[PDB]
Formats: structure tokens, sequence, C-alpha cells
């Protein structure tokens, strides 16, 4: 049911791909480190943000290290090119773990955009439910992209409905939120707006593929869209949120944080 198991791969090819998920792992797991060495100096009202960071770190590592696994398992070289050996591969996965790592974004988020008490639950839940459709949504359309591509355009199109009302829902938080903001990151918080909305426009780009490059070639280019576009809304975004964080905490008079962008 995945345009994967229809190829024989070169070595070039599968060997590609093998190493962009294994370097995304390693740039998860070094972000990682670096969340949590950092997460002593950020205030405690903001200090989730950057712990969530770390879960998000672990939870798209696991997965990008999954990935990588299951397509050596998949996959071996015979008389010349990996061939399918096990129908277990699949980009499936991902969305599965969307479920939790999409929520963890969104709500480190809100977290610096000060929100509190029943906003921040109430923008939570509705922005969550929001991100659940989307992802339940893409994940039944992809079940298609070898049998029924019609059916894939379909089910994206609903995805695709969820993903703009919950861009809305996030950029109107922004925008309506960013006067709040301490330490200048009112600037840098419209920065992680349209960072977030080029990246994330990646995944249904990649979703795509099969409708307009149904070849290794577009297997290849699926992994690549999705390691640029991980790396982009998890590591740079976290990079971004943890540095709101810590400036914001400072601004408040937090003295960890003051002393921390000191040095
Ligand atoms: C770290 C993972 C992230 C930020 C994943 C984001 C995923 C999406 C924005 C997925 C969007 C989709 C659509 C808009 C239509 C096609 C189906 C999806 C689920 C791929
Ligand atoms: C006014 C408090 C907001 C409650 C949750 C709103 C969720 C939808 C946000 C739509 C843009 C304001
Ligand atoms: C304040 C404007 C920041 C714009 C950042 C660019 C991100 C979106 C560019 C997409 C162009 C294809
Ligand atoms: C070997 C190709 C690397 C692809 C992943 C690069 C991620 C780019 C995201 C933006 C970096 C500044
Ligand atoms: C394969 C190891 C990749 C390490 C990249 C370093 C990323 C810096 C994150 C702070
Ligand atoms: C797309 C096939 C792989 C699915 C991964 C596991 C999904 C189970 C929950 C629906
Ligand atoms: C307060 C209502 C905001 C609309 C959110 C829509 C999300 C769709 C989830 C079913
Ligand atoms: C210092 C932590 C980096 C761990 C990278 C592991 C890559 C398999
Ligand atoms: C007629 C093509 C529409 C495709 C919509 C799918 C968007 C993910
Ligand atoms: C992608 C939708 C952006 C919403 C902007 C709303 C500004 C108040
Ligand atoms: C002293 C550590 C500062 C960390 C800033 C966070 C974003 C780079
Ligand atoms: C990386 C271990 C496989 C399970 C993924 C959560
Ligand atoms: C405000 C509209 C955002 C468009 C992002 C592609
Ligand atoms: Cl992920």
């Amino acid at each position: 049911k995945n345009i994967e198991s229809l190829f024989d791969y070169s070595a070039g090819q599968f060997e590609f791909i093998d190493h962009l998920l294994t370097m995304g792992v390693g740039v998860h797991f070094a972000a990682l480190i670096f969340f949590l060495v950092v997460s002593q100096f950020v205030a405690p009202k903001y200090r989730i943000a950057t712990a969530l960071s770390c879960i998000v770190m672990v939870s798209a590592g696991l997965i990008l290290n999954s990935q990588a696994v299951m397509w050596t398992d998949a996959y071996a070289y015979v008389d010349g090119s990996y061939q399918l050996q096990d129908l277990t591969f699949s980009n499936g996965y991902r969305y599965v773990n969307w479920m939790a790592t999409i929520p963890c974004l969104l709500l480190q988020l809100l977290i610096v955009l000060n929100l509190k008490g029943k906003e921040l639950f109430s923008t939570a839940t509705w922005l969550i439910l929001a991100a659940w459709g989307m992802i339940i949504t893409g994940y039944v359309g992809q079940l298609y992209e070898v049998d029924d591509i019609a059916q894939l355009m379909i089910w994206g199109a609903v995805s695709t409905a969820f993903f703009v009302v919950m861009n809305w829902i996030v950029g109107t938080k922004i925008f309506k939120n960013r006067a709040t903001m301490l330490g200048g990151t009112d600037s840098t918080i419209t920065k992680v707006f349209w960072l977030m909305m080029f990246a994330w426009t990646l995944y249904p780009i990649a979703y795509l593929v099969p409708a307009f490059m149904n070849n290794a070639d577009g297997v290849v280019l699926r992994q690549l869209l999705f390691t640029i576009a991980d790396i982009s809304s998890k590591v740079i975004y976290g990079l971004m949120i943890t540095y709101i964080a810590i400036q914001q905490s400072a601004a408040a008079g937090y003295v960890p944080a003051q002393q921390a962008l000191g040095r």
C-alpha cells in the first residue's frame, strides 16, 4: 500500500535514504542534550517549553531510527540492487507518531506566547483536535497511495482543511499575543510563525509524491523532504522556542537566564 514497495533500489538510492534518516537521528539527539542543559536557565513559567523540545527530540529521533532500521530490515542487496524481502516498511509510522509530537510542538508555542489557565487549555484542546483530524485523515489517505490515487487526493483535501484551520488558530494566537512578549521576542515569534508555515507545508508536498513522481527517485525525494521538514519543524523551531523562553525569562528577572545570556 506504499509506493516504496513497488521498486528495487540502487545502492546509491538505498544508502542515501539510510544516511538521511541516520543523520536525522544524530541531529535530534545532539539537540536533545543542548535543550536539556539549557533548561536550567529557563524560568519556571517557560521551562516546560524546553522540556517539550526534549520530548520531541527523542520521540522524533526514535521514529527516524525506527524508519532507518525498518528500511534495512525490509530490503536486501541481491543481484545488484536492493530488493524487497519483507512488506514491513511504511511511512505510516510517522503519522502515528505525529499524534504525539505535533501536540508537543503546538503546546510549547502556546507556553512562550504567555497563554495561561483556561485560554491555554481551550486553545490547546482545539489545536490538538484539529491536528489529530489532519493526521488521521492523512494517515487513511496514504494507505491508498498505490491502490487509489484519487482517494489519496480526497483524504488529502480533507486533511488540508484541518491543516488550514489549525494554522489559522496558530497565526491568530501568535499575532494577537506578540504584544505580551518580552525582551524583543515579539519580533522573534513572527519568524517562528513563518518557519512553521514553511516547514509544515513540506509534509503535504511529500504526501503528494506518489501523484507526481511515482518512481524510486520520488521515494528518495520524499525522504529528503521529510528530513528537511523534520529538522526545520522540530530542531530549528525548538531552538527558536528555547531562545524565546530564555530571553523572556531574563526580561522577567530570572537570574539564571540573565547570567546565561550574559556569558
Ligand atoms: C515533526 C512533524 C511535523 C511538524 C509534522 C507535520 C505534519 C503535517 C503538517 C501534515 C500535513 C498533511 C496534510 C496538510 C495533507 C496531507 C496529509 C498530511 C497529514 C501529510
Ligand atoms: C479567547 C480565548 C481563546 C480560547 C480558545 C480559542 C481557540 C480558537 C482560537 C481562534 C483564534 C482566536
Ligand atoms: C517576517 C517574514 C519572515 C518570512 C520568512 C520566510 C519563510 C517563508 C518563505 C517561503 C517562501 C517560499
Ligand atoms: C544531506 C541533505 C541534508 C538534508 C537535511 C538538511 C536540513 C535543512 C533544514 C534547514 C537547515 C538550515
Ligand atoms: C550525525 C550527527 C549530526 C550532528 C548535528 C549537530 C546538530 C546540532 C544541534 C544542536
Ligand atoms: C501505513 C501502514 C503502516 C501503519 C503504521 C501503524 C498504524 C496503526 C494505527 C492505525
Ligand atoms: C472554538 C472553535 C475553533 C474551531 C476549531 C476547529 C478545529 C477542528 C476540530 C474538530
Ligand atoms: C551527544 C548525543 C548524540 C547522540 C547521537 C547518537 C546518534 C546515533
Ligand atoms: C486535484 C488535486 C487535489 C489534491 C489535493 C490533495 C492535497 C494534499
Ligand atoms: C494561516 C492563517 C493565518 C491567520 C492570520 C490571522 C491574523 C489575525
Ligand atoms: C546560555 C545558553 C543560551 C541558549 C540560547 C538558546 C537558543 C540558542
Ligand atoms: C527506534 C525503536 C523502534 C520503535 C519506535 C518508537
Ligand atoms: C498569512 C498567510 C500565510 C501563508 C503561508 C504560505
Ligand atoms: Cl515525527
